């Protein structure tokens, strides 16, 4: 039942959302990351100074070692570990126990974060980017085929609303909740099952297009990514962006270490002027290949609390990310069976009364691709 899943996520902002897992026999817990942007379930299992506990495959009665080890070097850092398989357990999910892969972590840098609550990252993209290869089945892979669970699963990211801010959510697994959304669920393809890869076609700030080729939204890719904070996007994008949202919020001025994303901004206790920050409309395409829909996002969400906020738009070079601060505002369907992501706005999405979240289609736009 849906309903025992409900704010099975917890998080603190800017650090991710992560949710209760046992690992082994007996169960061991661990608070992990809910990661669409990788492929891998990779747990602490060796001590590190961020970590207060860790996975002790010796304690497990039922781990099994695959004797092959994984390096993973990334640009933020890197991990490194031993593979294994053992059962798992998400107690606030499914009723159900699965044998799956687990990266061992033994050593790391700049990969775990001081204080964050979780010790572990649940990979739930596609093992075409598993690590050390494709032939690494990933866990929900795993999940749905040692189990009867449909293969789809929803994430309803709530954000903090009103010592880093503690956030909120859920994630469903196997279904799709209707008391988590309001209106239409609106569908984009996912392109290629690798990350969760998608397709821009256009974007506006407060309803003023960047008039750039829609390649451009989308070079090299654009992925939906719960494991990425900001709004990522590319320079010649971001450049666009920001210059648009300056001008719009004109009257007053702020830092340009502000709009660069490590220089945060404070007012005092409810006098944020959000109505002075536009509004951000992605269009993404549709099932039908001239339609698009749009998502439009408010300041609330590009503005992450730290009252005092941080810019949460950041440029990228490894094309489009729709990060965290853009599925707050909505309730996000992985329907992996249809090869396709639902948007519709969330129960919980952070809004004033003048403006709100919205999923709004079709646009008909009479390529796009990378
Ligand atoms: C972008 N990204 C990463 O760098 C990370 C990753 C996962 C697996 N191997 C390499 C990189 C990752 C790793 C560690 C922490 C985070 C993170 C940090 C802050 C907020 N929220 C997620 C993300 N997962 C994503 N999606």
């Amino acid at each position: 039942s849906f309903v025992e899943m409900v704010d099975n996520l917890r998080g603190k902002s800017g650090q991710g959302y992560y949710v209760e897992m046992t690992v082994g026999s007996p169960p061991q817990t661990l608070n992990i990351l809910v990661d669409t942007g990788s492929s891998n379930f990779a747990v602490g299992a060796a001590p590190h100074p961020f970590l207060h506990r860790y996975y002790q495959r010796q304690l497990s009665s039922t781990y099994r070692d695959l004797r092959k080890g994984v390096y993973v070097p990334y640009t933020q850092g890197k991990w490194e570990g031993e593979l294994g398989t053992d059962l798992v357990s998400i107690p606030h999910g499914p009723n159900v126990t699965v044998r799956a892969n687990i990266a061992a972590i033994t050593e790391s840098d700049k990969f775990f974060i001081n204080g964050s609550n979780w010790e572990g990252i649940l990979g739930l993209a596609y093992a075409e980017i598993a690590r050390p290869d494709d032939s690494l089945e990933p866990f929900f892979d795993s999940l749905v085929k040692q189990t009867h669970v449909p293969n789809l699963f929803s994430l309803q990211l709530c954000g903090a609303g009103f010592v880093l801010a503690s956030v909120g959510g859920s994630m469903i697994i196997g279904g799709i909740d209707h008391s988590l959304y309001t209106g239409s669920l609106w569908y984009t393809p996912i392109r290629r099952e690798w990350y969760y890869e998608v397709i821009i076609v256009r974007v506006e700030i407060n309803g003023q297009d960047l008039k750039m080729d829609c390649k451009e939204y989308n070079y090299d890719k654009s992925i939906v990514d719960s494991g990425t904070t900001n709004l990522r996007l590319p320079k010649k994008v971001f450049e666009a962006a920001v210059k648009s949202i300056k001008a719009a919020s004109s009257t007053e001025k702020f830092p340009d270490g502000f709009w660069l994303g490590e220089q945060l901004v404070c007012w005092q206790a409810g006098t944020t002027p959000w109505n002075i920050f536009p509004v951000i409309s992605l269009y993404l395409m549709g099932e039908v290949t001239n339609q698009s829909f749009r998502i439009t996002i408010l300041p609330q969400q590009y503005l992450r609390p730290v009252d005092c906020y941080k810019f949460a738009i950041s440029q990228s070079s490894t094309g489009t990310v729709m990060g965290a601060v853009i599925m707050e505002g909505f309730y996000v369907v992985f329907d992996r069976a249809r090869k396709r992501i639902g948007f519709a706005v969330s129960a919980c999405h952070v809004h004033d009364e003048f403006r709100t979240a919205a999923v709004e289609g079709p646009f008909v736009t009479l390529d796009c691709g990378y």
